[PDB]
């Protein structure tokens, strides 16, 4: 398998009006990814692209449009956990099909499943489809349970407990972690994370890899004033609204990332609108 | 519309081994409710049928099921909420056409959905299928604007919060409250709710009616002696799990209840059918 | 021993402006629960009083004053926790030599105490002073939620009489009203009285009887006798006084609900804001209008 | 002003069987900090100390053993915090008094105090007092968490230092060295002390330093030299410790550890249990052979 470390964006896709996928949007956002921001890889199917609010179709279709559009240029992880187990096999048997590097799946949801079930629920994922899985996150005793299957690479860690972050490196040091708070990307890379995957490298990518790559050499002064400029960036995009808000500040860089899909607001108001100009001309001219 | 106060069983579904639907299974479960219960109405699709872990098309098949297996002996509700508003709408227009009674709609869960938001959904699912609606719950001046728009009928109340329970009581009192904790039916009753929707009145339904018209009839004593009973059985079920328990007790009456489905243990262990028949032999024999 | 079911204020302390005990007032708060509220007893040195911001002393001269004001007219209750043990035993000793017919102790906190620590420390207190004891559960502002389990291991102990369960899980009330039905369980949500009354609770502990003591005394004997529809339309009158005394500040709209009646019910204390804004006033002086003329 | 950075043990209190102060253990735990641990200063009368089990008096006693004993040799901070303002005003000026070199106070709790209410108690203690202020913050007990708005209005008092963030919010602690560049910040997760280092904070406020304090200035000098292997080793093995520490019981766990150095740490305070069963001695004695030997 490919490379997986490093800086992935966490894929958002753009919406028309009527809550279908807008195609060219999508690959437009995709090459402002690849080409401008930078990345290492894509993160697609999660919680940023809008995921959980759309049809198994919707989901192929956006898979499908991925792959064709970044090809073999990044790496690429598809993430297919859903409520469903029997959705999240059918998805991850179609994205192992078309190519894409391994399978995420978050934690299955709504109901309250009890280790033993979320532990079946991926060593199923990944015995019907052959493909290495990233796990989301329990402690280190269900951690040691989720690495006794094999093709469990590591896990998309984003929930902000330093403590179990260093105790998850030590205990199983051949196991990735990928941080995925961006806005604390400086403390979990003085820890070792492996990479991190976050939506606001959609358009602050820069900013990221230099945050990143500073603190792996120790710069961590440096470090700090550029994840600095970077919170103040994203304390004025959560504020906003985080999806609507980076969608608009990528239609200000030529982007037409569209709609929010609803039942989410669908569109951003004139004040959404203006507050995004503003960030754009604060942290992204 | 058909009197929708009362008691309504939360229908469980019946599933065979490999997680597929068992219809026949699904009939018996149907028929104990209205012929050996005596439920005034059932709940469909709701948390209880195990209905966020299957597909849009498996949820067509049980309403279908449950429509023409109850006919019009009782009354009928529709849950047909989603994180997906477009599935909740192809849901609910698809149980209108079936001639469900009214619809009901989680809120929108996984991503945070603001009230604005909230009221969106329940707005949308109403107007493209022009049928009535229960809402889940959220405060006061929420329930108000919700209940502006004069197609939603009231709310299934599932927080143990009976201060907000009284004031919506007050501020609303041609809406409807159903009690959703079937371990506190008597306080609920005491404030009067119109009626409960549970998942274990589908083996507890007699004490149900008993303690809904003894506090109803102001026998305090009397109904909370059943409630007392009722707990000491919801207690056991709780502690031995609460699907695969109700099923288990199910299926020593006669009524093919099945498997849960996976991502849920689909098959009880003998711990736990040892479990049911104890808690049979001293509650419901 | 003294009855202790029924309605009981949790009293309000009267402090001057620079924060000590204003005697004169903390006993015309007193009368006017006894005379005017009809109540059953006081429940003295709670959360209420505000307590948890004083001195040992100071708790004291509140446990003096409202035994020789009350003397042996209704029943009394102290409460006596603490997260300092030996100050938990002084006071409750101290209590007891004054007549307090029982004594009650907030679980301790701050601390994450184990549950063989919490019930040492109820051991304690009542091994200390030789009286009985009321468990006072308020989880909003302890963060401990005991389970049925563990009230059983401190009902082993046969001077814990019971709970001022001042909760609103009325699952785990009807639990303790299942296993443990011999003893007592007090209501300490004044806005869900009439459900916990319908589940059999023997009393109620309220800051809000300092003023409703009336409509309370109805709510509870109404829903004891099963009239549902009466008791229900006083709760909701009562709520809508409750909804606007939260709105407008708990301590400081009871004190002048007080005032208005003539009692001089003074200050809140510091680190409490101590005196109501003109905005405060002015919506007490309505809900007086509306709910207590 | 003498210099408040670096690493600071929060000083463990000795305490007799009976729980009375042992002054001779207490006077051996502080010059097993200062002249073993090698630490910047104490923080004294805080969680750790087993302070809010106490009465006013026996804080008093350990404030004036602590200043004793340490006298000018090390940097000295006082936690007078209460639920009772008084009494922290009272203990405000006994610490200053005796030369401390700040006060620090616990966010106010047991009630929901407003953040007015808050910003008046931290300004009332520096006002009566005259001493500088550190805001303690500590969430897990208390239930309070400010925002960075909050943070600014008690930072318009010159005399508000900093804060010791007894928290794992890094985002928080991000945007608070952002804000307010010129205040400090303790941290006050031993476990976390390498990803705060990498954060800015300008020292540490720990229990584990009781024992561990010549790792624990390892780890944040390394880290502040950007060599972040070498930390992140050092923190690994701080952690075994720290998990066993844990696992064992915190308190009776580093006072047992003192012990095997010959610290008389004696044993905790009533409501907490007050002494180590055989079962943990046995577990502390291998946490010393395996980390501390």
């Amino acid at each position: 398998m490919r490379d997986l470390k490093g800086i992935f964006s966490a894929l958002l896709v753009s919406f028309n009006e009527d809550g279908t996928i807008n195609e060219k949007g999508l690959r437009q956002i995709i090459r402002h990814n690849i080409d401008k921001m930078k990345v290492d890889g894509l993160y697609v199917g999660g919680s940023t692209g809008e995921n959980f609010m759309l049809s198994t179709e919707e989901k192929k279709e956006i898979f499908r449009i991925a792959k064709d559009e970044a090809k073999d240029q990044i790496a690429l992880i598809a993430q297919v956990g859903s409520v469903n187990l029997k959705e999240a096999v059918e998805l991850g048997k179609y994205a192992t099909e078309l190519g894409y590097d391994c399978l995420s799946a978050v934690t299955p949801f709504y109901y309250k499943f009890s280790f033993p079930e979320i532990k079946h629920y991926y060593d199923t994922i990944i015995a019907e489809t052959g493909s290495n899985m990233i796990v989301y996150s329990m402690g280190i005793e269900q951690f040691g349970e989720l690495y006794k299957n094999p093709k469990v690479l590591g896990v998309k860690f984003t929930a902000g407990d330093f403590y179990l972050l260093e105790r998850l490196k030590k205990a199983y040091p051949n196991h990735l972690i990928w941080a995925g708070f961006d806005e604390m990307m400086l403390p979990a890379a003085s820890l070792g994370v492996d990479g991190a995957i976050g939506s606001t490298f959609n358009v602050n990518g820069v900013r990221a890899r230099q945050i990143f790559e500073l603190t792996k050499a120790g710069k961590l002064k440096e470090a700090l004033e550029i994840q600095h400029v970077t919170n103040d960036l994203i304390e004025g995009i959560l504020a906003n609204g985080l999806y609507l808000t980076i969608k608009e500040l990528l239609k200000l860089e030529g982007v037409d990332a569209g709609y929010c899909r609803e039942p989410m607001t669908s569109k951003a108001t004139a004040e959404q609108v203006a507050k995004a100009k503003d960030l754009k001309a604060k942290f992204l001219s």
